């Protein structure tokens, strides 16, 4: 039940931009004996609670030039990482990990930690998960931060969150590619890739949590849910996108990184359509998957917009 490995903490020892304290979280309800973490920052008695939720295949390093955006604002910043990724720890095995694993995690941590006015900010899994929180529990949801992400319902449901799975070849089939492939996985060389702008050091920072591929079984396993959507993920997807629709009054912002092979306007733009009041898009001509590395003007803007509508 639940073999897991931790990565060591000397790995995080010279970590660029990420001055963020450790909290962890042990034993959470159905995840005995497994070390989660994530940060805390900003007032931890505000009124506002930021979910940042990272996806495939980073940790909260990726959210770092939001949070302090966030933190000044006057408002609290929650950055978990999932199991198998940053400093939370790692299941060796690919069958261990599942969409309820990783969704069940993120209702555990919100009960956990009582999470109340919560602007949900998700990009990539971030997204095919988080976008499926609110649902569960309506009331601690305030609102929103969408970006490049959709829903895992089915081909027939929404073709569009399902077509950049084939096309284009260079897209989601290529990152993919570089992830399930290499016997010797370099995620360092990965975000460089898929990620150009970044510098060696950030690029460093994503290598980071994995000493060796023993810890990438999380990493693996991502990539091939997208694919092949279990049942579960399917329905919860698509009761997903009745809520975003017909139960969703919160605020909205959503930000497209328009120079993204997999998750962009293709995607995008039929998912401001079923997001009840989705305002028009902040469309970012430089961004690429990781639309967060362009994330200060993405948090600048959200909270100016947030504000206008208060």
């Amino acid at each position: 039940m639940v073999n897991a490995i931790r990565t060591p903490d000397q790995r995080f020892s010279n970590l660029d931009q990420y001055p963020f304290s450790p909290n962890y979280l042990d034993d959470l309800p159905g995840y005995p004996g497994l070390r989660a973490h994530y940060l805390d920052e900003g007032n931890s008695d505000a009124e506002d609670v930021f979910l940042c939720l990272h996806g495939e295949p980073t940790w909260s390093y990726l959210y770092r030039k939001m949070i302090p955006v966030f933190a000044e604002s006057g408002a609290r910043v929650i950055a978990p990482d999932f199991f198998g990724f940053g400093k939370s720890d790692k299941p060796v095995d690919e069958e261990d990990y599942t969409f309820e694993f990783h969704r069940n995690f993120l209702l555990a941590l919100i009960e956990r930690l009582d999470l109340r006015n919560i602007t949900l900010v998700v990009q990539d899994w971030g997204g095919f998960l988080g976008l499926t929180l609110p649902m569960a529990d309506p009331s601690r949801f305030k609102r929103l931060i969408i970006m490049n992400a959709c829903l895992m319902t089915d081909p027939v449901t929404q073709p569009a969150f399902s077509a950049f799975v084939t096309q284009p070849a260079d897209g989601f089939t290529a990152y993919k590619y570089d992830l399930v492939t290499p016997s010797d996985l370099r995620l360092d060389q990965f975000m460089k890739r898929w990620a150009p702008t970044l510098t060696e050091a950030e690029a460093s920072a994503y290598a980071a949590p994995f000493p060796d591929t023993s810890y990438q079984a999380g990493v693996r396993k991502f990539p091939k849910m997208v694919a092949q959507r279990d049942q579960a993920c399917i329905d919860i997807s698509t009761e997903a996108i009745s809520f975003w629709q017909n139960d969703w009054n919160g605020q909205t912002f959503m930000a497209i990184g328009m120079k993204d092979k997999l998750l962009g306007p293709d995607v995008m733009y039929p998912m401001k359509a079923l997001i009840n009041g989705c305002p028009e898009p902040l469309e970012i001509a430089d961004a690429g998957h990781f639309v967060q590395e362009f994330g200060e003007q993405v948090a600048r803007e959200a909270l100016k917009h947030f504000a206008e509508t208060e």
